[PDB]
């Protein structure tokens, strides 16, 4: 019942994607571990246009933790060093992005956290951003699959409904997707997705 | 003439590397470019054991040229980065680690050895600052490897060390290659056709 994705399929899914997400114009994007790192930089060849420069990939690490005496917390792993960085997020727009949304839990705790920076940055210059809604950071999300399943946390409704802020490449049932660079045999891999019509498939 | 490189080519380029990186033993990986990002997350795959954790990945830009809308479908395109932008990112805690570079192509040979001595500096600069005598304490040494796929047989207008490059647990080409234009499957914009002239050019699998 394992979904075998091969790589030219998420190739072929970053580039289908890319058109409507130019419609974001994201100023950088984040990639969640070590499963939105190639879905990024893929992207971003299809985002390249001719004149503005190639948009930065910044790699994030969120470890979960449960209950400890109302919410699951998050220990930042792998985070942004803003100072170091010189990255303002205060005013841009965000693309986070990851393989698959399961139960949205990541992408929700993810985007919380993300959140949490921008408007620390912002309220440390001074800045109002009901007041000046233009200083605002815009966040939207690139996902190659979204599980049809039932989910555990959720997205803010204005994100969510907006084809412009969530993208999700595919949404796809509720399987356990087995990824290209996860695999340690390639040639099975690759057989199986295209037996499974996971490859080429345009 | 131009020589397509597939995904699948890729992943088995990293994969019979992984095992002379794991001599290394690297705590973190560094993309340099747009070319290292999937040779690096397939590394990481390759070099999981279990009881051993699961090395991090990071992008920083240190790169000399890029290439994204150029394709010949000329080819064989190298453009300098203009000094008009600031690509002077992010920095990382490299004291006392084991840095693996990582880009897909080592060309010329220009752009491996100004991401290595930039690092090297900012390794120097973070031990200095932490008071740290890294003669004194040898351990708190920043070592760095390199992982390419493609290694050009050809004239070099920038050097690495040779006790590096004749080490073969901390150069790691994966390949030495003539001098010829590779086109790498992240900077298709076509990669039907793009699979099937590196199959029809010997340029897929091939353990
Ligand atoms: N390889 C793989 N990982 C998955 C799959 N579903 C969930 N995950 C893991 O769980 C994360 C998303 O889980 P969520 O937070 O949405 O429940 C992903 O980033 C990934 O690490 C899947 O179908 N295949
Ligand atoms: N796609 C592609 N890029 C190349 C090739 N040779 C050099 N490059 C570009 O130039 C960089 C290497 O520069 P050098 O080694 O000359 O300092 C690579 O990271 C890549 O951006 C090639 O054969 N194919
Ligand atoms: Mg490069």
């Amino acid at each position: 019942d394992k979904q075998y994705i091969s790589y030219n399929n998420v190739h072929q899914l970053c580039q289908v994607s890319a058109e409507r997400i130019k419609n974001f114009k994201p100023d950088l994007i984040i990639a969640i571990g070590g499963g939105g790192f190639i879905p990024a930089r893929i992207l971003r060849t299809f985002l390249k246009e001719p004149g503005v420069p190639t948009i930065r990939i910044f790699a994030i690490i969120l470890s979960l933790y449960e209950d400890l005496n109302v919410g699951v917390k998050v220990s930042r792993t792998q985070w942004i060093d803003y100072e170091q960085c010189k990255l303002d997020l205060v005013g841009k727009n965000v693309l986070i992005v990851d393989e698959v949304d399961d139960t949205r839990t990541t992408l929700h705790y993810a985007l919380s956290e993300l959140e949490k920076d921008a408007a620390e940055q912002a309220k440390a210059k001074g800045i109002d951003t009901e007041k000046s809604p233009e200083m605002k950071t815009n966040f939207g999300i690139f996902v190659l699959h979204d599980k049809q399943k039932p989910k555990k946390a959720d997205l803010p409704a204005e994100m969510l409904n907006d084809k412009n802020r969530y993208f999700a490449a595919k949404t796809v049932p509720d399987k356990w997707y087995a990824y290209p660079w996860e695999s340690t045999d390639i040639v099975f891999h690759t057989r199986m997705a295209i037996e499974q019509g996971n490859d080429i498939f345009i």
